[PDB]
Protein backbone atom coordinates (compact mmCIF):
# COMPACT_ATOMS: atom_id res chain seq x y z
CA UNK A 1 0.00 0.00 0.00
CA UNK A 2 1.29 3.18 -1.24
CA UNK A 3 2.32 5.24 -4.02
CA UNK A 4 1.99 3.85 -7.85
CA UNK A 5 5.52 4.21 -8.99
CA UNK A 6 5.48 4.27 -13.00
CA UNK A 7 7.98 1.43 -13.78
CA UNK A 8 9.66 1.45 -17.21
CA UNK A 9 11.10 -1.06 -19.41
CA UNK A 10 15.62 -1.19 -19.65
CA UNK A 11 15.10 -1.87 -23.24
CA UNK A 12 13.22 1.08 -23.44
CA UNK A 13 16.44 3.65 -22.36
CA UNK A 14 19.25 3.44 -24.46
CA UNK A 15 22.57 5.17 -22.51
CA UNK A 16 24.04 8.21 -24.50
CA UNK A 17 26.61 9.35 -21.81
CA UNK A 18 27.41 10.41 -18.49
CA UNK A 19 26.21 14.17 -17.90
CA UNK A 20 27.42 14.11 -13.92
CA UNK A 21 28.22 12.12 -11.03
CA UNK A 22 26.76 12.79 -7.55
CA UNK A 23 26.61 11.02 -3.84
CA UNK A 24 23.61 8.92 -5.31
CA UNK A 25 25.60 8.03 -8.60
CA UNK A 26 26.02 9.10 -12.41
CA UNK A 27 23.36 10.81 -14.50
CA UNK A 28 23.27 9.96 -17.98
CA UNK A 29 21.67 11.28 -21.00
CA UNK A 30 19.33 8.92 -22.85
CA UNK A 31 16.90 8.15 -25.46
CA UNK A 32 13.05 6.72 -23.92
CA UNK A 33 10.78 4.91 -25.89
CA UNK A 34 7.76 4.50 -25.65
CA UNK A 35 7.10 7.10 -23.18
CA UNK A 36 7.79 8.24 -30.01
CA UNK A 37 11.54 8.34 -28.97
CA UNK A 38 12.33 10.75 -26.32
CA UNK A 39 15.49 12.44 -25.05
CA UNK A 40 15.95 11.57 -20.75
CA UNK A 41 17.97 12.16 -17.84
CA UNK A 42 18.36 9.34 -16.05
CA UNK A 43 20.27 8.59 -12.38
CA UNK A 44 22.07 5.01 -11.68
CA UNK A 45 22.56 4.52 -8.26
CA UNK A 46 26.16 3.01 -7.34
CA UNK A 47 23.37 0.89 -4.67
CA UNK A 48 26.08 -2.09 -2.67
CA UNK A 49 23.31 -1.93 0.26
CA UNK A 50 20.12 -2.89 0.86
CA UNK A 51 19.12 0.25 2.67
CA UNK A 52 19.98 1.94 -0.32
CA UNK A 53 17.66 -0.36 -1.75
CA UNK A 54 15.13 1.29 0.52
CA UNK A 55 16.15 5.35 0.06
CA UNK A 56 15.44 4.06 -3.68
CA UNK A 57 11.84 3.02 -3.08
CA UNK A 58 11.09 6.03 -0.71
CA UNK A 59 12.51 9.01 -2.97
CA UNK A 60 11.03 7.19 -6.16
CA UNK A 61 7.15 7.25 -4.26
CA UNK A 62 8.06 10.97 -3.16
CA UNK A 63 9.18 12.25 -6.52
CA UNK A 64 6.15 10.84 -8.01
CA UNK A 65 3.66 12.37 -5.50
CA UNK A 66 5.94 16.00 -5.48
CA UNK A 67 4.74 16.05 -9.54
CA UNK A 68 4.42 20.00 -10.20
CA UNK A 69 4.90 22.86 -12.35
CA UNK A 70 8.19 24.11 -10.80
CA UNK A 71 9.35 20.53 -9.56
CA UNK A 72 11.51 18.62 -12.21
CA UNK A 73 9.49 15.90 -14.00
CA UNK A 74 9.92 12.38 -12.94
CA UNK A 75 8.73 10.03 -15.12
CA UNK A 76 9.26 6.63 -13.32
CA UNK A 77 11.90 4.01 -12.04
CA UNK A 78 13.91 1.21 -13.69
CA UNK A 79 14.30 -1.92 -10.76
CA UNK A 80 14.87 -4.58 -13.94
CA UNK A 81 18.25 -5.58 -13.01
CA UNK A 82 20.98 -3.58 -10.86
CA UNK A 83 21.73 -0.94 -11.79
CA UNK A 84 18.46 0.86 -10.37
CA UNK A 85 17.35 3.82 -12.69
CA UNK A 86 15.17 7.32 -12.15
CA UNK A 87 14.18 8.35 -15.17
CA UNK A 88 13.81 12.39 -15.40
CA UNK A 89 12.86 15.27 -18.31
CA UNK A 90 16.21 16.41 -19.60
CA UNK A 91 16.95 20.25 -18.70
CA UNK A 92 19.67 21.17 -21.43
CA UNK A 93 21.45 23.72 -19.12
CA UNK A 94 22.46 21.69 -16.43
CA UNK A 95 22.68 22.72 -12.68
CA UNK A 96 21.35 26.75 -11.92
CA UNK A 97 24.65 27.47 -10.10
CA UNK A 98 26.62 26.53 -13.45
CA UNK A 99 23.81 28.33 -15.45
CA UNK A 100 24.53 31.62 -13.12
CA UNK A 101 28.44 31.02 -13.09
CA UNK A 102 28.29 31.33 -17.16
CA UNK A 103 26.13 34.32 -17.83
CA UNK A 104 28.47 36.13 -15.16
CA UNK A 105 31.49 38.82 -15.68
CA UNK A 106 34.31 36.81 -15.59
CA UNK A 107 32.79 34.48 -18.23
CA UNK A 108 32.44 37.14 -21.12
CA UNK A 109 30.55 35.76 -23.59
CA UNK A 110 31.19 31.80 -22.81
CA UNK A 111 27.39 31.01 -22.27
CA UNK A 112 26.26 29.16 -24.86
CA UNK A 113 22.25 28.30 -26.18
CA UNK A 114 20.01 30.11 -28.47
CA UNK A 115 17.69 30.66 -26.21
CA UNK A 116 19.11 32.83 -24.17
CA UNK A 117 22.09 35.62 -24.61
CA UNK A 118 25.60 34.56 -23.29
CA UNK A 119 26.60 37.65 -20.70
CA UNK A 120 24.58 38.95 -17.30
CA UNK A 121 20.75 38.08 -17.96
CA UNK A 122 18.20 40.78 -17.62
CA UNK A 123 16.79 41.94 -14.31
CA UNK A 124 13.59 40.10 -15.12
CA UNK A 125 15.39 37.13 -16.34
CA UNK A 126 17.56 37.12 -12.67
CA UNK A 127 14.10 37.44 -11.07
CA UNK A 128 11.88 35.22 -13.02
CA UNK A 129 14.45 32.68 -12.11
CA UNK A 130 13.69 33.35 -8.30
CA UNK A 131 10.07 33.29 -8.65
CA UNK A 132 10.28 29.56 -10.38
CA UNK A 133 12.44 28.52 -7.50
CA UNK A 134 10.49 30.10 -4.65
CA UNK A 135 6.88 28.61 -6.55
CA UNK A 136 8.35 25.30 -6.03
CA UNK A 137 9.59 26.31 -2.56
CA UNK A 138 5.82 27.33 -1.97
CA UNK A 139 4.77 23.53 -2.91
CA UNK A 140 6.85 21.94 -1.07
CA UNK A 141 5.83 23.82 2.22
CA UNK A 142 2.19 22.90 1.28
CA UNK A 143 2.83 19.81 1.72
CA UNK A 144 4.87 19.90 5.04
CA UNK A 145 8.09 19.16 2.61
CA UNK A 146 11.37 21.19 4.24
CA UNK A 147 14.48 21.10 1.72
CA UNK A 148 17.85 20.75 3.60
CA UNK A 149 19.55 21.36 0.77
CA UNK A 150 17.99 24.40 -0.73
CA UNK A 151 20.96 25.82 -3.24
CA UNK A 152 21.12 26.78 -7.19
CA UNK A 153 23.33 23.89 -7.60
CA UNK A 154 20.05 21.39 -6.47
CA UNK A 155 18.18 23.34 -9.16
CA UNK A 156 17.71 22.67 -13.21
CA UNK A 157 17.59 25.05 -15.97
CA UNK A 158 15.48 24.29 -18.99
CA UNK A 159 14.50 25.54 -22.24
CA UNK A 160 13.51 29.31 -22.35
CA UNK A 161 15.48 30.00 -18.61
CA UNK A 162 12.32 27.55 -17.12
CA UNK A 163 13.79 26.79 -13.82
CA UNK A 164 12.48 23.95 -11.27
CA UNK A 165 14.30 22.22 -8.23
CA UNK A 166 16.17 19.35 -9.30
CA UNK A 167 17.42 17.57 -6.29
CA UNK A 168 16.00 17.17 -2.72
CA UNK A 169 17.57 15.35 0.49
CA UNK A 170 31.10 15.49 -0.52
CA UNK A 171 34.26 17.38 -1.54
CA UNK A 172 32.74 21.16 -2.20
CA UNK A 173 33.63 23.59 0.63
CA UNK A 174 29.96 23.91 0.20
CA UNK A 175 29.21 21.16 2.78
CA UNK A 176 30.83 21.09 6.58
CA UNK A 177 31.93 17.75 6.77
CA UNK A 178 30.87 16.76 10.81
CA UNK A 179 26.80 13.87 7.99
CA UNK A 180 27.51 16.69 5.49
CA UNK A 181 26.29 20.37 6.38
CA UNK A 182 25.72 22.96 4.08
CA UNK A 183 25.98 25.42 6.95
CA UNK A 184 26.88 28.38 4.28
CA UNK A 185 22.99 28.24 3.44
CA UNK A 186 21.72 27.44 7.00
CA UNK A 187 19.91 30.01 9.81
CA UNK A 188 20.94 30.27 13.18
CA UNK A 189 18.27 27.77 14.98
CA UNK A 190 19.82 25.20 12.26
CA UNK A 191 23.58 25.70 13.33
CA UNK A 192 22.40 26.15 17.43
CA UNK A 193 19.21 24.16 18.48
CA UNK A 194 19.75 21.38 15.27
CA UNK A 195 16.06 23.19 14.11
CA UNK A 196 15.07 22.78 10.26
CA UNK A 197 11.32 23.84 9.64
CA UNK A 198 9.38 25.71 6.52
CA UNK A 199 11.39 29.29 8.11
CA UNK A 200 14.47 27.38 7.61
CA UNK A 201 14.10 26.94 3.85
CA UNK A 202 12.53 30.82 3.50
CA UNK A 203 16.22 31.73 5.35
CA UNK A 204 18.16 29.34 2.33
CA UNK A 205 15.64 30.74 0.01
CA UNK A 206 17.45 33.99 0.68
CA UNK A 207 20.71 32.73 0.35
CA UNK A 208 19.83 31.09 -3.11
CA UNK A 209 18.46 34.95 -3.99
CA UNK A 210 22.01 36.10 -2.85
CA UNK A 211 23.53 33.28 -5.07
CA UNK A 212 21.22 34.37 -7.99
CA UNK A 213 22.46 38.24 -7.90
CA UNK A 214 26.13 37.25 -7.38
CA UNK A 215 25.88 34.93 -10.81
CA UNK A 216 26.50 31.65 -8.47
CA UNK A 217 29.37 33.25 -6.06
CA UNK A 218 29.95 30.94 -2.88
CA UNK A 219 28.08 32.45 0.28
CA UNK A 220 31.21 33.77 2.75
CA UNK A 221 33.47 32.46 -0.18
CA UNK A 222 36.01 34.57 1.43
CA UNK A 223 35.56 32.70 5.21
CA UNK A 224 36.52 28.95 6.38
CA UNK A 225 32.93 26.86 7.40
CA UNK A 226 33.75 27.59 11.00
CA UNK A 227 33.97 31.46 10.34
CA UNK A 228 31.10 31.59 8.26
CA UNK A 229 29.65 29.65 11.17
CA UNK A 230 30.47 32.15 13.62
CA UNK A 231 28.77 35.32 11.41
CA UNK A 232 25.38 33.59 10.36
CA UNK A 233 25.22 32.93 14.39
CA UNK A 234 26.35 36.32 15.26
CA UNK A 235 23.76 38.12 13.34
CA UNK A 236 26.53 38.96 10.27
CA UNK A 237 24.34 39.20 7.04
CA UNK A 238 25.84 39.07 3.18
CA UNK A 239 26.47 42.24 1.72
CA UNK A 240 24.27 43.34 -0.98
CA UNK A 241 25.30 42.18 -4.43
CA UNK A 242 26.32 44.44 -6.79
CA UNK A 243 23.92 43.69 -9.40
CA UNK A 244 21.30 43.96 -6.70
CA UNK A 245 18.45 46.55 -6.43
CA UNK A 246 17.20 47.85 -2.67
CA UNK A 247 13.86 46.14 -3.31
CA UNK A 248 15.41 42.49 -3.91
CA UNK A 249 18.00 43.11 -0.82
CA UNK A 250 15.05 43.80 1.43
CA UNK A 251 13.63 40.45 0.23
CA UNK A 252 16.94 39.00 1.32
CA UNK A 253 16.89 41.06 4.44
CA UNK A 254 13.24 39.89 5.24
CA UNK A 255 14.72 35.49 5.05
CA UNK A 256 17.43 36.81 7.40
CA UNK A 257 15.70 37.33 10.54
CA UNK A 258 17.17 36.03 13.75
CA UNK A 259 13.78 34.88 14.67
CA UNK A 260 12.03 32.74 12.53
CA UNK A 261 8.83 33.69 13.26
CA UNK A 262 9.70 37.18 11.99
CA UNK A 263 10.33 35.88 8.88
CA UNK A 264 7.94 36.39 5.91
CA UNK A 265 5.98 33.25 4.62
CA UNK A 266 7.50 31.58 1.38
CA UNK A 267 3.65 32.51 0.07
CA UNK A 268 4.86 36.22 0.65
CA UNK A 269 8.55 36.43 -0.74
CA UNK A 270 7.04 34.50 -4.06
CA UNK A 271 4.29 37.21 -4.13
CA UNK A 272 6.62 40.36 -3.84
CA UNK A 273 9.27 38.48 -6.44
CA UNK A 274 6.61 37.37 -9.53
CA UNK A 275 5.29 40.88 -8.75
CA UNK A 276 8.91 42.45 -9.42
CA UNK A 277 9.54 40.30 -12.03
CA UNK A 278 6.16 41.61 -14.00
CA UNK A 279 7.41 44.99 -13.67
CA UNK A 280 11.85 45.01 -12.73
CA UNK A 281 12.39 48.65 -11.47
CA UNK A 282 15.51 48.51 -13.52
C1 LIG B 1 24.39 14.98 -9.49
S1 LIG B 1 24.50 15.79 -11.05
O1 LIG B 1 25.16 14.91 -12.08
O2 LIG B 1 25.34 17.05 -10.84
N1 LIG B 1 22.94 16.12 -11.51
C2 LIG B 1 22.27 17.16 -10.98
C3 LIG B 1 22.78 18.44 -11.05
C4 LIG B 1 22.07 19.52 -10.55
C5 LIG B 1 20.84 19.36 -9.97
C6 LIG B 1 20.33 18.07 -9.91
C7 LIG B 1 21.00 16.96 -10.41
C8 LIG B 1 20.36 15.72 -10.24
N2 LIG B 1 20.29 14.91 -11.46
C9 LIG B 1 19.49 15.24 -12.46
C10 LIG B 1 18.11 15.02 -12.41
C11 LIG B 1 17.35 15.43 -13.51
C12 LIG B 1 17.95 16.02 -14.56
N3 LIG B 1 17.43 16.46 -15.70
N4 LIG B 1 18.42 16.98 -16.44
C13 LIG B 1 19.55 16.83 -15.78
C14 LIG B 1 20.75 17.28 -16.28
C15 LIG B 1 21.90 17.22 -15.54
C16 LIG B 1 23.09 17.72 -16.03
C17 LIG B 1 23.20 18.29 -17.30
N5 LIG B 1 24.42 18.79 -17.68
C18 LIG B 1 24.55 20.10 -18.35
C19 LIG B 1 25.63 20.15 -19.31
N6 LIG B 1 26.85 19.92 -18.55
C20 LIG B 1 26.80 18.46 -18.20
C21 LIG B 1 25.70 18.22 -17.20
N7 LIG B 1 22.07 18.37 -18.03
C22 LIG B 1 20.84 17.91 -17.53
C23 LIG B 1 19.27 16.25 -14.60
C24 LIG B 1 20.03 15.87 -13.58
Amino acid sequence: SGIRVHHIKRRDIVLKWELGEGAFGKVFLAECHNLDKMLVAVKALKEASESARQDFQREAELLTMLQHQHIVRFFGVCTEGRPLLMVFEYMRHGDLNRFLRSHGPDAKLLAGGEDVAPGPLGLGQLLAVASQVAAGMVYLAGLHFVHRDLATRNCLVGQGLVVKIGDFGIYSTDYYRVTMLPIRWMPPESILYRKFTTESDVWSFGVVLWEIFTYGKQPWYQLSNTEAIDCITQGRELERPRACPPEVYAIMRGCWQREPQQRHSIKDVHARLQALAQAPPV
